């Protein structure tokens, strides 16, 4: 076996251990475990001068580079006029097929199933990559230019691995190779990119020795397919159950609504959140430059932009035009910048709900962006959006980072005397107490103009709408209790309290 | 009588109505209109968590792959690289003709009117969509990506249809 052959090698023989959460702590091992029946990694105690612990991957043996070269030559001649089929799994199966005539008459340097790993591996994954990818326990991955693979692993932290990039052209290679594979091809023109890989891991690429000089830089950060839910979020104190609610009760009602504060504040995280509060048999087109959203509902068209150097190239701009022509009840936005903006307000003004990030710290900030170049939205307008929630990262009292949505404002107006923002602030937060305050009762302008308008209630019954928001808060609280933190399951809740009702969907969840 | 032939696989039983308004707005219903002589529409409320009921096309029976094949490979051998006059309701009757000249003695597995209604049903208009289109009751007609198509129904809203798209080529 492979394996075993590389031991022999070994000055002395590792333990071999179930999962390196064993090794945890300690510095004094020598291990190997396994990642697939073709990784082994091999986890060596003793430092490197720099500090750096030493992640050895113990793949099979490549066959001979004219092998490799006959093999992709005669794959390639077979076939190669037709084009593959989208789907991956049918992808890889009509590749093992293909793969496996050529080899049958071939004699082979190393055995046929180590081959086949290896091909498999280039051309359908990640390259000399993927075995990263596929250790559960790899956090981060960092090829920063020629020279090692850089690793951050659950157990050890930083790592330098076995695997190594030495030369320019072979290091622009990947990056190319695998950006195009990311869907998201870099060019020179636009040499930064980020996207995602086909496990849903992100990836931020830099292309060309011109911008990064050291050669092709790319960062992989790892993390789940299944995107944070709301009632985590709850948990984490980013919002507060009665927050969540509120939101809850505004898209439940088609209200329009931006998710604004800085970069990396966690806003694209709480769009993806919230979006399972829309109506499940309603229509959402997403438009983003790269995908991040998660949309559970069946009825769901995602759209991504293209840059091609040229004519074929699409923006949020022109997706967000042909949206008015897609009869969407939800268009969500990816982050609003440029003139997109001025296209989704008119979305709103044709019966479009629109949510979207954007980059503002505060209502006022966030008016004057709007309002201004590029954007341009006509102040009569800007109230077709009815709330803007701002988020922000801090530190709390031990110095842990934490983000918080620090206010959340309902847009009335834009003063003609003389052109400031009329809004409410529904809900702040004090950031000492580390506390969310509501305004409340008989404070929200939404509520009662225009929910309570609709549902048509009396400015005197006005406690039954503040009772169904007191309710499902109840309900998110209640879910956070029983640890239902799953994406899916949390979607699963709220469509179940959607079909037999808040009162009844409290009483049932309270039974487990 | 393809709509009894579906009918009968129906463990329950669909109300024939003729016109689904009467049924606006019931939150529980099985029934079938029709919407011309080879498309009939059943519709059905379900116990589905995301809201949407079932609306199913019933349309006659299809001939196979190898019968469908065999037709359009006469039919491309009677036009000779000839193009379509310019007209449009001068081609749909030039093309019937050319395929009662086709099917004139051919034996197919399903009654030649099917075999017509599918056949122009594909070439000329929208193909699995086209009872859609027919369909006055029918708003919106979404197919947003691989799976059902979704419609906007003016009397049920929002239904799952029972068309579906699982393969990204096609
Ligand atoms: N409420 C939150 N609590 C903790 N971490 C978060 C939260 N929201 C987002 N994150 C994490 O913070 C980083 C930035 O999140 P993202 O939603 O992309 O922010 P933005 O869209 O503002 O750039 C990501 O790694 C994400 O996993
Ligand atoms: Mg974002």
């Amino acid at each position: 076996s492979f394996v075993e052959d590389y031991l022999t090698k070994l000055q002395e023989r590792p333990t071999i251990i179930e999962n390196p959460n064993i090794l945890k702590g300690s510095k004094i091992f020598n291990a190997i475990y396994r990642v697939d029946d073709f990784v082994y990694i091999h986890i060596q105690s003793i430092k490197s001068e720099d500090g750096y612990n030493q992640y050895n991957v113990i793949e099979p043996p490549r066959p001979t580079h004219d092998e490799m070269e006959e093999i992709e030559e005669k794959f390639a001649l077979s076939i190669g006029d037709k084009e593959p089929p989208e789907d991956t799994k049918e992808k890889e199966k009509l590749i093992r097929s293909i793969l496996d005539k050529i080899l049958l008459r071939m004699r082979l340097s190393v055995p046929k199933e180590y081959v086949i790993y290896h091909f498999i591996r280039d051309k359908l994954y990640t390259g000399s990559l993927e075995p990263l990818i596929r250790d559960p326990y790899i956090e981060d991955i960092s090829i920063p230019g020629l020279g090692h693979v850089y690793i951050v692993h659950k157990v050890f932290g930083p790592m330098r691995t076995s695997i190594k990039f030495e030369n320019y052209e072979e290091l622009d290679n990947l990056i190319v190779s695998l950006s195009e594979k990311s869907y998201r091809p870099v060019s020179h023109n636009r040499p930064v990119v980020d996207a995602s890989l086909p496990d849903g891991s992100r990836v931020n690429f830099v292309y060309g020795v011109d911008i990064s000089r050291r050669g092709s830089n790319l960062t992989v950060r790892k993390f789940s397919r299944v995107p944070t839910s709301i009632t985590q979020l709850i948990m984490f104190g980013t919002l507060s159950s009665m927050m969540a609610a509120y939101i809850w009760t505004m898209l439940d009602e088609g209200m329009n609504l931006f998710v604004c504060g800085e970069t990396a504040s966690g806003k694209t995280t709480t769009l993806n959140a919230i979006t399972a509060f829309i109506p499940p048999n309603l229509k959402i087109v997403t438009i983003e430059d790269t995908p991040e959203l998660t949309v559970p509902h069946s009825n769901w068209v995602a759209e991504v932009t293209r840059e091609t150097g040229g004519e074929g190239t699409i923006k949020l701009f022109d997706l967000l035009k042909a949206a008015l022509r897609q009869r969407p009840n939800y268009i969500l936005v990816g982050a609003i910048r440029d003139k997109e903006g001025n296209v989704a307000f008119q979305a709103m003004q044709t019966g479009h709900s629109v949510m979207a990030t954007f980059h503002a710290a505060n209502i006022t900030t966030l008016i004057q962006r709007l309002t201004g170049y590029p954007i341009e939205v006509p102040k009569s307008y800007i109230n077709n959006l009815n709330i803007a929630l701002f988020q922000t990262a801090l530190y709390d009292k031990k110095g842990n980072l934490i983000r918080r949505v620090v206010e959340v404002d309902e847009i009335i107006d834009i003063d003609p005397v003389t052109n400031d923002v009329v809004y409410i602030p529904a809900f702040t937060y004090d950031s000492v107490q580390d506390k969310m305050l509501f305004a409340g009762k008989g404070s929200s302008y939404l509520i009662e103009n225009k929910i309570a308008v609709k549902r048509g209630i009396d400015r005197r019954n006005i406690g039954l709408l503040y009772d169904e928001l007191q309710m499902r808060s109840r309900f998110l609280n209640l879910l956070v209790e029983k640890k239902i933190f799953n994406y899916y399951d949390v979607w699963d809740y709220i469509l179940r309290a959607r079909q037999m009702g808040l009162e009844e969907a409290i009483k049932y969840v309270s039974n487990i």
